[PDB]
């Protein structure tokens, strides 16, 4: 269903995989964070991995949505992870200090690993 | 009153002038952006200038706050300027592409003379 996929997932043994396929920012942040919340988040899907491979660059939007899907998941308990950043978006990930608070994987199966034990 | 003055400002023709004293990061981000909104933003008082000054760096969550922010005042129709980010902060402001959506000045009197127009 269309709206239920809005933007590419699976789910794989309890963890919402996200796999944006194009740039995450300004113009489509908003959209994309209330559909987080409306499909996962807020029907209690709190381990998600966030892919990047196909997201050019972030801006300050789509670091306010990271922020509030990292918020949201830290309160319930769950596991949130950043996935196969480019080295522009690993830049700022660096320089906003996020790489200190939210695990980041090279892969999938690294994440995978993780959210296993 | 305290509460009221839980951060340094002051307002001048009808501009709230925001002097945060020390780092606005992880720790004191919501404290600081339910104050705004709170004291500020939900009171009317929709012409801000958040002045950096003395903010040594910002975070992801530093960041959330400031588009917040800015997302109120852009609905409300408002003014919102960031005023003296030095340079660990201007090189996020850049690479996050928030230079290139809010105004940003090296001094309060130039912001001030593009408020009043
Ligand atoms: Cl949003
Ligand atoms: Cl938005
Ligand atoms: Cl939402
Ligand atoms: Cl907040
Ligand atoms: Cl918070
Ligand atoms: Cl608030």
């Amino acid at each position: 269903h269309h709206h239920h996929h809005m933007f590419p997932y699976k789910i794989v043994d309890d963890v919402v995989i996200l796999m944006p396929n194009k740039e995450l920012n300004i113009e489509n942040a908003h959209l994309f964070k209330k559909w987080v919340f409306d499909e996962f988040l807020n029907k209690g899907y709190n381990k998600i991995f966030l892919v990047l491979s196909d997201v050019e660059s972030i801006d300050s939007f789509s670091l306010g949505v990271i922020v509030n899907i990292l918020k949201s998941i830290s309160s319930s308990g769950g596991f949130f992870a950043l996935v196969s950043p480019n080295e522009k978006v690993e830049r700022v990930l660096s320089l906003t200090n996020l790489d200190r608070i939210v695990k980041i994987y090279d892969t999938i199966s690294e994440a995978m690993e993780e959210v296993r034990r």
